[PDB]
């Protein structure tokens, strides 16, 4: 019940334990890719030219607030396809509205293509087909759980299940497989094929969004967050479960910190910068204002 | 003796086998191969891996082969020609990871992988089966001496099995299994690899404790069993435990999935077992069936 209903009481000390640990660990600070107003424009239509056809029109501010992750938590100092990172912004944000489309909307048939055009547009031919499968994946995977019986099992065994739900999920492993071109470094684009750098960057990813995220999804009926394994509504047990998420976190840090140096870089830059659009972004400032809800 | 677990072998194999008669229950069928089949696999297993110049006789093959032949899951069987493929390509990788790393060309070896996909796959299932041994390959290479694999496998059981996810091949193995089955769910588990992060831990688990003794024999680091000390016999059985734990809470949870996928998934770590149980390849440390010889 609401006594469960909301992590509002762990809001300030958890931001403040979070970029505690980040500071101790990551030391490095993630930095804002600055598009200008015509490549943010260009961005946006390809946007709109790609739900379009769901039927549904979606604000420059929605956009604006959708791509914010990509512009905080790529690597800026490893950039070498802009191209790519573009692609990397309109993939992102097309399938975040899928993500948040009710499931009876969900047309494959119209909107397969449109993803295909993007990739297109954005890679080369390899690069276009491994992005572009990912976010057919990815899309297919949010389409397929809805009110699976495979998602209420994953998400509310163990945190070992639930994890390993979201590689997926949470679409951290397509975000691999269509931001490894913006690199071009041959390591890099080993773990994202293999989807090493998703499971490295999981939990970090994960536990971030989660926290952030929890009162609108609960407000929603939505299963997928680790928070709704522990009790929320007793201080003791959120906070042990809070430690014992920190230490996943911290201990996926330092493992990757044994990657090359490139390598690591984006991957922290990624758990990083997560954080910090997640908590500069209104959509995840209430259960339900009107930035991250509307309709069913 | 401190790199042996041959002091748990009997009991830790009935614990094995206990654990999946009561939460698996239906036994793997072993798929027979008529005698033109198992000569077209070695045929073109020979033909893959000559020209990195070692070869490899039949009993070899067979003892490779095993594990697509007990693995797979005979009543769904749909495409025999793609079965063919995963025993062609599962023998070739194999003997890839038996490789010293100097022999690793991948200029020679990797159009092997192509031109066995091309030949028993669909235009889309050829490029998603070629890809994942191309990935499997490559992940073997270069990793062998790498302080990534040194932290994955030193950490924690956590950051070991998601090495494995890849390592041992299982992603791999769902990605060239799938045609088999044109179970459309087990055809978006397997790309999306929730299937190989489903069936990991049963598969690395009975892998590492049967090929513990050779791997630690030569200097292999990617073993679970390798992370508490195997010569202290209350902390081997804790770990031991933990690790049936691990098991027991995947199959429970494979259970939510459709049925066929649910039973090629059970097939697949229970069939693996039964297989691993029986190889010659994990009755000594290195014998000269799997010896990959060097120095
Ligand atoms: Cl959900
Ligand atoms: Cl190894
Ligand atoms: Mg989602
Ligand atoms: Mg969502
Ligand atoms: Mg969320
Ligand atoms: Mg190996
Ligand atoms: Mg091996
Ligand atoms: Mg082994």
């Amino acid at each position: 019940d609401i006594g469960r209903s909301s992590v509002r009481p762990y809001l300030e000390e958890c931001t403040r334990r979070f970029q505690e640990m980040f500071d101790r660990h990551v030391v490095t600070r993630p930095t804002k890719v600055e598009l200008t107003d015509a490549e943010l424009r260009e961005v946006i239509d390809d946007c709109n030219a790609a739900v379009a056809p769901l039927g549904k029109t979606v604000s420059d501010e929605r956009w604006i607030s959708y791509v914010g992750v990509v512009l905080w938590s790529q690597s800026p100092r490893h950039i070498k396809d802009m191209e790519a990172f573009k692609a990397v912004c309109v993939l992102n944000c097309v399938t975040a509205v899928w993500d948040d489309m009710d499931p009876a909307l969900h047309d494959f048939g119209l909107f397969l293509p449109q993803l295909r055009k993007i990739c297109e547009k954005y890679y080369g031919p390899e690069d276009a087909e491994v992005a572009y499968e990912a976010a057919r994946a990815f899309v297919t995977s949010d389409h397929m759980f809805r009110d699976s019986p495979i998602k209420a099992a994953l998400c509310t065994t163990s945190p070992e299940q639930y994890f390993r739900f979201r590689v997926t999920d949470i679409g951290v492993d397509f975000w691999m497989k269509m931001s490894y071109p913006i690199y071009r470094h041959p390591e890099f684009t080993e773990h994202a094929k293999t989807s090493l750098a998703a499971r490295m960057t999981t939990r970090g990813l994960t536990i971030v969004n989660d926290f952030y995220s929890y009162d609108r999804e609960v407000s929603l009926g939505q299963i997928t967050n680790c928070f709704r394994l522990c009790d929320v509504s007793d201080e003791t047990a959120f906070k042990e479960f809070f430690q014992a998420r920190l230490d996943d976190m911290i201990e996926d840090i330092e493992c990757i910190k044994a990657f090359d140096q490139l390598t690591q870089d984006v991957f922290l830059d990624l758990i990083y910068g997560n954080f910090v659009w997640t908590t500069s972004n209104k959509r995840y400032k209430t259960a339900v204002n009107d930035v991250n809800s509307r309709i069913q």
